[PDB]
């Protein structure tokens, strides 16, 4: 079986609780997190985190997405930062146990319409192959359409994460989310635009609505602010990181903590440590039931397979859900049900591998082997790639159970199969 | 469509509380799904005619009960043959053929402590005549079940033993009896004499609840439509009783004198069929599925893990059916324990398993007769297609429906591990 | 276990093995069913009232005394049979048997008298019904079971036929056809309660659908806080046989589990060979079924569904029921003029008996329509100080409770009273320790 | 509607989060008490008057700093600023005085001296530092002597042993303080939130006050506005179920002590309206054990009645504060207005969330029933003056059958004016 020690780790006594109150009462500081950290860390790259050597330390500390703030620097400066990130990422393309795809996100300066500088900076993003755009001061659905249009003919695969920074953005949230790929709760400007004591209501509301819609939500700004000058954060700061994860955030961000502060690597390490602890403390019993009850009935086989797979993973305490995905959509639909099992996404798309870091609990594996002549053989080779990487990284052991999600024919949009596999 | 959400008590099924669920029950909401609670009809003078048995199979009879408290071995062998003859008269159309189980109900131990000598003889008769199930009378402890198992010998290992709880000791030792039995029968006639009559409903509801929790079949028996022995229509208490046995969670409902000796055997089967369909639509699945899920323990068995994943997927898309390939019936039983609204269409080559799965609510057995294909994957698809074709013929499926298909990774029993979402074309 | 540990040490483990208390503490309905125990005996008094149809088998004063002792709470007179002279003799015999026990509170049982109308037959109120309803007013009947109610205007016609003198009579509309089921909400709004008349309903709609109509109407009446009666063929075989069938005992238990305030006996008591035994059987089943009710979910659902209220009687009633559940109160003693304060307690389905102390003989008979209400008729002349008249009535309920099994030394009771005399001013809840 | 009522009616916690509205303004009075540490920046009588008006309910004196002479001057200045508002008895705000001990280090003689100072100066609460076991609480209780029988002991959990022995400490303490500063050094900083949420949950279950403390608005020591993490932290302590929130250096030595109190007040009001009462009340009620105590039985009946009619307040007559504490444990949305003649109980009841103490200084009526009705009308008049009540509102009134402590057993539904 698994043993009594297995059921004492990763807050499993608190997870089995019949009420939220009992769940809180059963939280144990001695119950150690075992699962890999599922909340992605976005680190803002600036003078303090630009060097190739510093970026290697940040990748090792847990950075998944590199943010380039186009409110500062120049095109030449950000292109050098992008090249340094790509160089530090590719320095691990040898050791499979260390290679990790890192997304590149462009944060716009902001706006009567889209600013001239935004148009130029967005074009720069397309030309430099950025994966994500954090669009500043989004107030309505037409602002997202303008950013979408500026991403031109070559950039329609770039993800647009709309930053909600003012009262109008909060009030028009539903129409913005409908046309955006995700949302960033941009607390800095939001805390100036609306009373500071109301920001938590906007954060909790937007995270809840994004979780319900199955779209990524980023919690941003001043999460570990004091770490710009101090080697350890305050009690309010560690609490804030933990509570953003407990709220349901897919990503957490570092701004000045990594862009200009004295402790960029330590700030990433701190976010990693807190997120792991907070993910184990999530009350999955009620969360899954509520995501289940609130999500409408679906006749989309990818959505139907995803809920079946997450239910199966919870039933056997599956070590992982291995999904084959071209666009990342199959992994995103698994992620919306918040499984405790890691979602190992095997893809041939280098861009999808970087973009799936926006989805909580998705661990991308970029597959570069040449295709098999028989499609079913090519599928099994990718499933075994996910198992062998999982074994290598520590996610899996022989005798573990995994859930495998695939489709019935090649190409995106046909996911409809869930298999229960025993690791051999 | 908007009309779809009007039928099969779907407004009452979406209710957030049990009280609102009751308030939304609609007499104009027609049941659409196939009747999932099995009907056991006791065979007798009123129901041994081969032509009368054909009418009863068409009316909904799933299990033929042979009461060994009456008649000789020669009488019961003629009952078995008349049953098999009426069942096999429909084998010429394999897409509409209905398997019918044969159950032997023992006389019991009487003033005796354990397996009576007559029961030893009757049980061996059952093995020799290939009965599918034994309804073991007056089971009081786990050792009574072991004695019935021993009397069936090495050749009767596949026969299902349903322990009849008919007295206080059986109720008090219920847990140990259920652990070693394949299922339970709430034998209300003797139970109502052995314990105060006003307490039988507590024993019925408790045993049904515990069997549902254990995932084992439970039969509600005796006097369900008693007045239909002489009258063409039942009383208000009788229709209520049938509906409430289904709402309690019974897998099977039974007819005794109503089919064995009465004047309305076909109409008593039609009546149970009509009530069960209405009551199944009125089940509050929202709470029931949540509770069965929360109470079911964690499992490392791939059949069990696939079953809950498949039931969850079926609810998510309002799947018309869950088509499962099964050798012993176990994969269909594990689907059935989560009480899906979707019909569990079980495709099997075992004629015995096809008969025995009638004990599990919502399992519709299809007997596959074709010899195996050389390529195993093609043999699985042909059986899946046979389920789709049978389901289309029988009204379970239409083009455009979504179905969940449950299969395994290699031949033989015990390897179910795959769930597929399929669109009917 | 932690929420019942101190109370288990105080009241004892035997207290918590009775009245299905292990099944009542269950966290799910499934676990609640699994914990039902045939050895867990009912302790509480029977709360679902029994309506017995009075006919040739149950008319004698001596037979009626046996039926009152067996548990009959409401005597039904079916105006589809007999004559005015026949039913007046039945009424007089019921009143004579009821008053033969008027010697003390520790032995008095008030019994309501209900008139069941013949019906309209082939649209408006029939001329026979106008005559029969006038008979009911003249003979002081407490309730009218109005046959074949199809719309709100049918109820208004019955109310009009009762005249100015029959304003206090309760109108229980009988739902017997498809139109009455479809127009249920408008009928319930203007009626005092409902009767699920399963005999005609089972002929008017498919017999296999009657259970849906019964469960729906009971649920809606529970939600509205109005009495609902389950009627017809509950113990049918007991007309000739001394014991009922397994379906019949199941039906009675399920009507109580559904949420019915009253259960009825028709030919079972009017013409059968075992009228007293039929009443005893319904009494035995109802007590067992009341203990098996899953109060944990039921109370939560009645609370969540009941709208917010600014009526102090309504606010006091929910507070009193909550307090009674918290301490396992033996009773909730309420002072009432019309029965309304006791009815508002009853709508939350407390496990504690609602002992209603009233001076109104009619209200004492009519509160039998509400599940768990035990009426006590107070006969003493008023005290000079109103506060001391209130205290005397509360003590009358505590004295009847003490020597009637209900209350014991060391028991907690919840007492519900008002701030001024007259109907409509209930607003006080007190926790009292009995000594 | 206002006070997050659309989010409060939600059928799931997820839908409740989705319905939270920045435009839905808080209407109810702030229920989470603010403890402000008094030091050089908040010592002056004039500064203390502005802090009382900003929302300070409990004045904390940290015996890790200063001297007995210094803290006695602080106590006198607090009492002077509090009494400057006693001319209007319908608006007078009681303020508790809490002594925070230095601690044991490697019961110390320093602590024995400081605890006797507290008894001699009439302190209402002792924040007992570094509590590791039930015997540490007994030692603090012994040092308070026979004259300090009524002082509330709030045990500070600041290390691994305190967390592990939490249950035995809570059973003998009056309440708990989650002392996050030392706890964040004694255990990994990323685990403190688990200890905070667990201790708050267990105290809510036990019906005992819990204080969230340290670095809640830390940046406000030098800056006029807090960080986004800080406002989030205050809101989350209230959402966790904390009865009190604390300010240390923010009020003791910082440049913006009044602004820090105003900030905690503003956040707490917003966070209290965002509490999901539908699930919280049902969980507190299901988990609270069955009781034969009439005060306990009346308290749940009164909270249930208050929710049923959206009562503006629950007015309770209490001697020791116990009847108000038993109402508070069910977390009613209605303000618990506690009318008390004891000045000590009025100060100590600030430890319980949603309890608003009213000190009774009117002459006693000759008839006891008349005396009770006047204390009840006093609650109504103070409520009307302070904005808690309006004509037409419904209030729940909780009283006893006989004078003296321990006889609460009555709940009445009253319509205002
Ligand atoms: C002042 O902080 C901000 O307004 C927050 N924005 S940021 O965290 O993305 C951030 C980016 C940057 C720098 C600092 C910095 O905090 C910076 O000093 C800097 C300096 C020179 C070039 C680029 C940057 C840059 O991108
Ligand atoms: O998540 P996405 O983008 O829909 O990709 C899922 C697709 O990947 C697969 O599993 C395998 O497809 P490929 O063989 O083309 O990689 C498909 O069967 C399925 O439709
Ligand atoms: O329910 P059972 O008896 O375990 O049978 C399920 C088995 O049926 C199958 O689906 C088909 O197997 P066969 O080809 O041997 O019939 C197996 O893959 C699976 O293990
Ligand atoms: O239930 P009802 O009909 O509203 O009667 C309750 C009334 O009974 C009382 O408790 C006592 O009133 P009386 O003295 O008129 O009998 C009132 O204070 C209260 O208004
Ligand atoms: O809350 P406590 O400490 O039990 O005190 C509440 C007490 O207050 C009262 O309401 C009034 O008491 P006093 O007359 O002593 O002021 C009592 O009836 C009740 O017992
Ligand atoms: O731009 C941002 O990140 C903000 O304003 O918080
Ligand atoms: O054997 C039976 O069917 C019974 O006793 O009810
Ligand atoms: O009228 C009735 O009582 C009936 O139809 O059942
Ligand atoms: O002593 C304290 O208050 C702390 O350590 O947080
Ligand atoms: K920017
Ligand atoms: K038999
Ligand atoms: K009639
Ligand atoms: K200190
Ligand atoms: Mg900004
Ligand atoms: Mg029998
Ligand atoms: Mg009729
Ligand atoms: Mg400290």
């Amino acid at each position: 079986e698994l043993g009594t020690a297995f059921f004492q780790q990763q807050q499993l006594p608190a997870a089995m609780a019949d009420t939220f109150l009992e769940h809180l009462c059963l939280l144990d500081i001695d119950s150690e997190p075992v699962a890999a950290r599922s909340t992605s860390i976005i680190a803002t790259i600036g003078p303090a985190s630009r060097s190739v050597e510093r970026l290697k330390e940040m990748i090792k500390a847990g950075m998944n997405i590199a943010r380039l703030n186009f409110s500062h620097g120049s095109h030449e400066y950000h292109a050098e930062s992008i090249a340094n990130v790509r160089e530090a990422v590719e320095s691990f393309a040898g050791s499979p146990l260390s290679y990790r795809p890192v997304a590149i996100a462009l944060d716009t300066k902001g706006p009567p319409g889209l600013s001239e500088q935004d148009v130029r900076d967005l074009r720069f993003g397309v030309e430099h192959g950025v994966d994500i755009v954090f669009a500043s001061f989004v107030r309505k659905a037409s602002d997202v359409a303008a950013v979408r249009a500026a991403l031109g003919p070559e950039g329609h695969g770039i993800k647009i994460i709309s930053k909600i920074e003012n009262h109008e953005g909060v009030k028009r949230f539903d129409e913005i989310l409908e046309v955006s790929d995700g949302i960033m709760v941009a607390r800095g400007d939001l805390g100036i635009e609306i009373p500071a004591e109301k920001v938590f209501l906007a954060q909790k509301m937007m995270i809840g609505r994004c979780n319900l819609a199955g779209k990524p939500v980023v919690c941003a700004t001043q999460m570990l602010e004091s770490m710009i000058t101090k080697p350890r954060p305050t009690r309010a700061e560690t609490s804030d990181v933990a509570n953003a994860v407990l709220d349901g955030a897919d990503c957490i961000m570092l701004s000045g903590e990594t862009a200009k502060g004295n402790f960029p690597v330590e700030a990433v390490k701190m976010q990693h440590a807190i997120a792991r602890e907070a993910e184990a403390a999530v009350y999955h019993r009620q969360l899954f039931e509520e995501l289940r009850r609130a999500a409408p009935l679906s006749r989309d086989p990818t959505e139907v397979t995803a809920i079946g797979a997450v239910e199966a993973a919870f039933k056997c305490c599956a070590a992982a859900i291995i999904v084959l995905t071209t666009t990342g959509r199959s992994a995103q639909l698994l992620s919306r049900y918040r499984p405790r099992a890691a979602v190992i996404a095997v893809t041939r798309s280098a861009q999808a591998a970087r973009q799936v870091h926006l989805c909580r609990g998705v661990f991308p594996l970029l597959y570069r082997e040449p295709p098999e002549a028989i499609w079913a053989d090519d599928v099994d080779r990718r499933v075994q790639f996910g198992i062998e990487s999982g074994k290598l990284r520590g996610f899996l052991r022989v005798g573990d159970l995994v859930i495998v999600v695939t489709g019935w024919r090649p190409g995106s949009g046909y996911t409809n199969i869930m298999r229960v596999l025993s690791i051999s």
